RNA sequence: GGGGCUGUUUACCAGGUCAGGUCCGAAAGGAAGCAGCCAAGGCAGUUCC
């Protein structure tokens, strides 16, 4: 469960566009994604890292839980 | 070394374009710009000088 499918599942529209900001390696093995990468995608996508950090905490939530079943 | 070609590689760190998203503006409209792509570079092979 890379995000890349997190991504197929107004507030929602605002998550993507976090997603499009990213790198199919990112988007493919989340935990590189530290600091600095952090910057790139918030301002990539008008955001900020408080709203990049809770995505990530969103995805973490969605993966555990199918790492659950 | 340089030119050409081919394969491979490269998050951001003054290349170009910029989906998506963001900024400013009552509007009209401007602004910056990630991923991508292109370009460029790196690592080689080949060929020409």
């Amino acid at each position: 469960f890379d995000l890349n499918d997190f991504l197929e599942q107004k507030v929602l529209v605002r998550m993507e566009a976090i997603i499009n900001s990213m790198t199919m390696k990112e988007r493919a093995k989340p935990e590189i994604i530290k600091g600095s990468r952090k910057r790139r995608i918030a301002a990539g996508s008008g955001m900020q890292v408080q709203d990049v950090n809770r995505l990530l905490k969103q995805f973490d939530d969605m993966q555990r839980m199918m790492k659950k079943m």
